C-alpha cells in the first residue's frame, strides 16, 4: 500500500471529531489562477491531460507546493464518466465542454455501454490516484470525485453548460421514464468508478451536484436525490463486503439551499455549501450530526488580503469550530490572485486556532 | 555548437599537462558573499531560481565579472535529482533544504521514478548549461555537477542536513538491501543527467560527495565508493558511445582523508581535496597520475590580504607546479569579503607563475 498519513485534520474533522484548527482546502485549487497549471496544461488538449498518470499528479500537486492545504483533490473531470459511457467530449476554447452528440431521445440510450464496465474504461484515473497517493508521501488526504447522476443527466441531454437546463427539465416532465432509466445507468456507472477510486487510493469522495438548485425541490426530491442516497449507500456497501474501510463522503449541491435537510440524512458525512446559504442558516437545516463544508464567496478573493481575512474571520465565527471544513463555496476563478488564495488559507488556520484558545 | 575555448588552463591541468600558472576557482564562486548575487535571487525562490536559463546564467557569470578565475561552474543545486526522481524539496530560510517527507522504510522507494526518466524532468539544467556555454564565449570553461550516490541518499532519508547521519547510517547497517537499491536508482538516474549536462555544453564534470566523511573506511568501500566508480565509468562510456568527447571529472569527498587512495583509482582525472589534508600527505596517497584540486581553508579569506598571500603562497610550495588546480577546501561562506576572494585569486597566479620561472 501506501505512506503513512502525517496530517489528517480534514479526515477528523469530516468524521465530525475535535482538531486543533479548522482544516481548509479550495474547490478548483489546481486551476488556471496559477501560472504553472497553465504552462502544464499547455502540452495537451484537457481530456489528453487527464489520461497522463503524471500530468495529474502534477497538476494535484501545485497548489500544495504554494499553500498549506489539508487536503488534495486528484485532477480530473466529471465527464470522463458520460465519456467512459461511449459519449464523445471535447473540451472547447473560452466555450468550455460540448457534447456534439447529446441525448435527445430515449433511443440514444442505446448507444451507452453498460455501466458494470466504465470502471474498466476509468483505469487511467486509478493510476493517476496510485501515483499522486505515493508522490504525496502522507502529507494530506487524497480526495477523489465524480458528477452526481442528475448533473451528468444535464451535460448529456444539453451538450454542455446551460443557463436553464430547459431541454433535461423537458426530459423529466415528458420523459419520466427514459429520464430514470438514464439516471440508474449513470448511478450504475458511478458505483464502481467511486469504489475503484478509494481501491486506487483516495481517502475520501466528493459528490458534485452542480446543476441541483435548476430543480427545486419536487423535482429533486423526485429524479436527484434518491440516486445521490443510492451512490453513498452502494458505495459503502461494496468497500465493506471488500475488506476495505469506508471514506467520508461529501456531497456538494451548488444552489441546493431547499434541499440542505434532506442532504443531511442522505448518508453523507459531510455537506457542502455555496456562499448563499448564511451559515448559521445550514446549520439549523442540517443538523448537529454531519460536518458542513465551505462557503466564502470565490469573488470574496478579488478583496484585499487584509478584507479576506476580515472575511474568514465573520465566516469561522458563524460556523463554529465544530463540525467544519472551510471551502470557497465554488471553484476558484481563473483571474484569481494566487496571493490571495494564500491569504484565505493562512486566515482559517491563525483565526480558528484563536476560536480554540 | 559554440565559441571556440579561450583560455584552456584549466582543462590542461585537469587532464595533467604542463601550463603557464596554475588555474584557480572557487566552490561557490557564485553565491551570498556577492551583493549581486542576493539582489539576483531576491526576485525568485531559490528552486525557481535553478528553473531560470537567464537567472542561472546571470549568476555564474556573476564572479568572473569581479575576477579572472579560470573556470565557470553552472548555478544550480546537486538536490534537483532528488526531487526529479519524484521527492518535494524546499529550501528554508537560515535552515537549508528540507524535504518535507523524508524515505524512510523500504516501501517509501515505490514513490521514486524510473531513474530513466530524471534526464527528461531536468532539460531546465540543460538549458542554462547551453546558455551559459554560449554567453561565456569561450571566456574560460563551463563546469557540470552532480551530488554523489551517497550524498543524495543521505538528503533523501535525512529530509535535510545532518551532523551524523544517524538515520541513513542505520539504513545502511538495518537495511543494506535497500540502500544498495537506493544507490543503484541513484546511479542510474546520475548518469544520463551528467551525460546530458555535456551534451548541453558542459566541458569539465564534478561529482559532490560532501557526506563522506561520516562513513568510515568499511562502510565507504560497500556503500560509496562502488557508486562514484561506476558514475565514471558509465558517463565515459555513454559520451563514447554518442560520439562525444569525454570530459575530465572530478571527485571531491570532503572529509574523505581515508579514501584519497581509492579514489584516485575510481576512474576521475581530479581528486578534490579538503583543507584537513595536508597536501603532501595528499600527493603520497593519490600517487602521481592524478591531479589534486584544493585545498585552502575557506576561512583563510578571513585574514588580511597580505595574510592571504602567504597562506596561498606556502599552500602552492606544499603542491608544487605539476597535476594541480588551486581551490578552498570547501565552498565560499556567505560573509566572506569578495575584496579577499581576489586577494586569493591573485596570489594563485602571481606566486605560481614565481614557482615556474
Ligand atoms: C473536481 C474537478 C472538476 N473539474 C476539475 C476538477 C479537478 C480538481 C481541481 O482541478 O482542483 C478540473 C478542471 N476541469 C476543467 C477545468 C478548466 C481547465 C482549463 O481551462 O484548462 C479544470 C481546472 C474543464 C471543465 N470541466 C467542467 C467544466 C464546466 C462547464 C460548464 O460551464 O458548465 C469545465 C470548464 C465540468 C465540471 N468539472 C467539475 C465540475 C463540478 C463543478 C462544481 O459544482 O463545483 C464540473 C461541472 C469538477
Ligand atoms: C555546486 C553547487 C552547490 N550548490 C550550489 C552550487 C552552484 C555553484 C555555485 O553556486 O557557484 C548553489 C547553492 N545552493 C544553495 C545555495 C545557498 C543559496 C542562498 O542562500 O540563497 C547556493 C549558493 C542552497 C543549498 N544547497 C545545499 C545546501 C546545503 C545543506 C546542508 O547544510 O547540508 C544549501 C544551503 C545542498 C548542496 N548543494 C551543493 C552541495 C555540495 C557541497 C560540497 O560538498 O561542497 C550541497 C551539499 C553544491
Amino acid at each position: 500500500g501506501f505512506p503513512e498519513l502525517k496530517n489528517d485534520t480534514f479526515l477528523r474533522a469530516a468524521w465530525g471529531e475535535e482538531t486543533d484548527y479548522t482544516p481548509v482546502w479550495c474547490m478548483r485549487q489546481a486551476g488556471r489562477y496559477l501560472p504553472e497549471f497553465r504552462e502544464t496544461r499547455a502540452a495537451q488538449d484537457f481530456f489528453s491531460t487527464c489520461r497522463s498518470p503524471e500530468a495529474c499528479c502534477e497538476l494535484t500537486l501545485q497548489p500544495l507546493r504554494r499553500f498549506p492545504l489539508d487536503a488534495a483533490i486528484i485532477f480530473s473531470d466529471i465527464l470522463v464518466v458520460p465519456q467512459a459511457l461511449g459519449m464523445e467530449v471535447t473540451m472547447v476554447p473560452g466555450k468550455g465542454p460540448s457534447f456534439p452528440e447529446p441525448l435527445r431521445e430515449e433511443q440514444d440510450l442505446e448507444r451507452l455501454r453498460d455501466p458494470e464496465v466504465v470502471a474498466s474504461e476509468l483505469g487511467y484515473v486509478f493510476q493517476a490516484i496510485t501515483l499522486t497517493r505515493q508522490r504525496l508521501a502522507g502529507r494530506v488526504p487524497l480526495i477523489g470525485f465524480a458528477g452526481a447522476p442528475w448533473t451528468l443527466m444535464t451535460y448529456m441531454v444539453e451538450g454542455g453548460g446551460s443557463s436553464t437546463m430547459a431541454q433535461a427539465k423537458r426530459w423529466l416532465y415528458q420523459r419520466p421514464q427514459a429520464s430514470h432509466q438514464l439516471l440508474r445507468i449513470l448511478t450504475d456507472a458511478l458505483v464502481p468508478y467511486l469504489v475503484g477510486q478509494v481501491v486506487a487510493g483516495a481517502q475520501a469522495l466528493q459528490l458534485f451536484e452542480s446543476h441541483a438548485g435548476h430543480l427545486g425541490p419536487q423535482l429533486f426530491n423526485k429524479f436527484a436525490l434518491p440516486y445521490i442516497r443510492d451512490v453513498a449507500k452502494q458505495v459503502k456497501a461494496r468497500l465493506r463486503e471488500a475488506g476495505l474501510a469506508p471514506v467520508p463522503m461529501i456531497i456538494f449541491a451548488k444552489d441546493g439551499h431547499f434541499a440542505l435537510e434532506e442532504l443531511a440524512q442522505a448518508g453523507y458525512e459531510v455537506v457542502g455549501l455555496d456562499w448563499t446559504v448564511a451559515p448559521k442558516k445550514a446549520r439549523e437545516c442540517v443538523g448537529k450530526t454531519v460536518t458542513l463544508q465551505g462557503n466564502l464567496d470565490p469573488c470574496a478573493l478579488y478583496a484585499s488580503e487584509e478584507e479576506i481575512g476580515q472575511l474568514v474571520k465573520q465566516m469561522l465565527d458563524d460556523f463554529g469550530p465544530h463540525r467544519y471544513i472551510a471551502n470557497l463555496g465554488h471553484g476558484l476563478y481563473p483571474d484569481m490572485d494566487p496571493e490571495h488564495v494564500g491569504a484565505f488559507v493562512d486566515a482559517v488556520h491563525k483565526h480558528s486556532r484563536l476560536l480554540r484558545q
